[PDB]
């Protein structure tokens, strides 16, 4: 299958992680950012190329011997994101900025962070597109199709889905307007409960995964403004998964049980890039 | 150019990591251990690639954003292959990594099952005692409060090389005995707390001019000795222990003891468990 376009231009290297093995990529062809990724090592097909005679070329020796390996088309596969047309949004994100942590009060969100959001963040149309059907029907895991306590359960676009190791998929609600952490009150109660369960039953059900294999959890500061839940392998160093960013479903549940008004009275901690206006705006916001 | 062997026969995969693209395997050789990585992108051969046709299969589409399975030629297909031959047995130790099951401890469970079992098992922390009475580790010593009881010592954690603060990781320990774990807080802890959330970020502000927003400051829930002990460690730096079903910010522990004092004691708390943990079973056992 051909790109979405025609021709490619690079025009910046927007992130290049070595240890990742991920390059994002920005290009003209009009606008467009194309992700690469190296795919995580499935053990069958590992296995079975070393019972045989694979191509090595030594780098160096001692017991310690090292090589350079060139395997079959099978265990060369690459994750391939394309984004076209990119927005400026877009160009921003991917660029590798300094992190400064920042703790917002419930004042802070209220008066600082509300009022930027507001003035607008993303599109959130495939969110919407995978909520109406109109795209990834074939990939939904499980939906509750209530309108208010609903959801979607489908694999993440960051998992190729050929192995457990990397287990990622995400709960979408389908009630609109939850934009973050900091909407959730006790009448979110009956949604959050339903993706906790239903959400770890679907993936038992699925994946043959018990519920203690996975780390369910939201994102604050989330990158896109309707309310998600993270449904990860718990061996799974998930980037994200950090406590300055990760909370987990069960503790915001009873939380919210202990004290209703938490989300909108507490100070919430998280990391912003150096170049993001919204540091700055919090930052003299707070001296 | 070849293997140092004849025939491999996987037997266990000692350790993985979707993440960094590595695979650790255990394999019967003629004892053997092989290391598979994905080697990283070439930002020239890859523009290169692009610019021409790609052999491209979608896995999906959905809006501006879609998905491919690509196959690139040789040039971008190399694997970095680690062999050690031959293995023994604390080589496949210091390899090989635990799977862990993730367990929601209540307040009554850790009073009835897991505080038993913590006694039940005489843990010696003579080293901490060491370092807090200088008998060990005075050389250092970057910042100690002496207070009896509000009181800390400030250590940069031994894998810390100090020759960049890249990965900068310090650790606070309490002068004062008898805190086990974040169970043991009470509002009684919260001017220790204050200290070693202040003066420790203070001290480092000083001895490495590092500003208190580069820092993420924490505590483990099953921490791996039972003596309180805060991290201190630079924010780039992303390495496990940092994750949420670990760590606690002290800042938000400070807080949670300001609100709710009854809060450690009463609360849920949820970690991971290797799977062979005596402790894990009590802990299911107990919750069906
Ligand atoms: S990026 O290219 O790394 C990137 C951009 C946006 C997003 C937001 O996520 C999705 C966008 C479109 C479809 C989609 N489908 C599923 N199943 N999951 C996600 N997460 C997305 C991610 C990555």
């Amino acid at each position: 299958v051909r790109l979405p376009f025609s021709g490619f231009r690079l025009q910046k290297v927007l992130r290049e992680s070595a240890r990742d093995k991920i390059i994002f990529l920005h290009g003209k062809v009009e606008d467009a950012v194309v992700i690469l990724e190296k795919t995580p090592f499935q053990v069958e097909q590992v296995a079975q190329l070393l019972t045989g005679s694979p191509e090595l070329q030594l780098q160096f020796s001692n017991i310690y011997s090292t090589y350079h390996l060139f395997p079959p088309r099978q265990l060369n596969d690459v994750k391939t994101t394309v984004v076209y047309p990119a927005t400026e949004k877009h160009l921003q994100k991917y660029l590798r900025q300094d992190l400064r942590l920042i703790r917002e009060t419930g004042d802070d969100y209220r008066n600082i962070t509300l009022p930027h959001l507001e003035s607008q963040s993303l599109s959130i149309q495939w969110v919407y597109n995978i909520l109406d059907k109109k795209a990834e029907a074939d990939r939904i895991v499980f939906e509750n199709p209530d309108p208010s306590d609903g959801f979607v359960l489908i694999p993440d676009l960051k998992w190729n889905q050929q192995q457990l190791d990397d287990l990622y998929l995400i709960a979408i609600c389908h009630r609109r307007g939850i934009r973050s952490l900091r909407d959730l009150t006790p009448e979110h109660l009956p949604l959050l409960r339903n993706i906790l369960h239903q959400g770890q039953e679907a993936i038992l059900q699925r994946y043959r995964m018990k519920g203690d294999h996975l780390r369910v959890y939201l994102h604050y500061l989330p990158s896109y403004y309707h309310l998600h839940v993270h449904f990860t392998a718990l061996g799974f160093e998930a980037p994200g998964s950090g406590v300055e960013r990760a909370h987990l479903l069960a503790e915001v549940i009873e939380n919210l049980e202990c004290d209703p008004r938490h989300y909108q009275q507490r100070t919430l901690t998280f990391a912003l890039r150096a170049d993001d206006p919204l540091l700055k705006l919090l930052q003299e916001a707070q001296q």
